[PDB]
């Protein structure tokens, strides 16, 4: 059977709305095992805290690359970081061994980490899929020992899909998703394999998502800051 699954909101930009939707959040039932997790920029880190009060939700940093500012985070409370999203990679110019750098600073600080792979429509379009985001994650691997991914989270995106309201088919994501996962397999162990969650995302939303949870190597969804987040959460079961 498939592990516990994520749903995790990634609020990346703008305004604050952010109260009412709390509310919503606060006052939603759950009526699975799921973990559910909302990732802010720093400055909206301590308004989401305390606000949010669902035992089934966890705040989630982004970013962090300096050992005292992780350290900082998890004497704040904060557990949980996402690394390495689309943009990191495209525009600021997070290379795969600063992701990979990153990824074990802060499993090495204390956190359950969110790590973000995916390719672009060109890598997609040229065949280059595989090759792409296996390196990835080889990346990530290299910085780390077998233990530590008991701490770790695959985010797997499409650049494509992200933002653009091309959804992943569910074939395109099932397809993506065992690869990773057999990669790990191989390379890692085939009981890390069996436990890791492998989330989807890149246009997810509250019709789509329930048909991308049936899919057998996916693990839940990361998803944007907005109302139909409950319907994603209800997605994974």
């Amino acid at each position: 059977s498939k592990p516990q699954p994520i749903a995790a909101a990634n609020w990346k930009s703008g305004s604050p709305s952010l109260s009412e939707l709390i509310d919503l959040f606060n006052s939603t039932s759950i009526n699975h095992d799921v973990q559910c997790v909302v990732a802010s920029t720093f400055v909206h880190l301590a308004m989401t805290k305390e606000r949010l009060s669902h035992p089934k939700f966890v705040i989630a940093a982004q970013n962090a690359g300096n050992a005292d500012a992780l350290a900082s985070l998890k004497d704040f409370g904060v557990n949980w970081i996402v690394l390495g999203h689309s943009e990191r990679r495209w525009y600021y110019g997070e290379t795969n061994e600063i992701v990979a750098d990153k990824v074990a600073a802060a499993v090495a600080s204390g956190f359950m980490v969110i790590a973000c792979i995916g390719e672009t429509l060109q890598e997609r379009e040229s065949g280059r899929t595989a090759v792409v985001v296996l390196t990835q994650i080889a990346a990530i691997a290299k910085k780390l020992k077998k233990a530590d991914w008991a701490k770790v989270v695959i985010a797997y995106e499409p650049v494509w899909a992200i933002g653009t309201g091309k959804v992943a088919t569910p074939q395109q994501a099932q397809e993506a998703h065992a690869l990773i996962r057999s990669w790990v397999s191989s390379k890692i162990g085939a009981d890390v394999a069996g436990e890791l969650r492998i989330l989807y995302g890149g246009s997810v939303n509250g019709k789509n998502a329930r048909t991308l949870y049936q899919q057998r190597d996916v693990n839940g969804f990361l998803a944007g800051l907005k109302p139909e987040f409950v319907d994603i959460i209800k997605a994974t079961q």
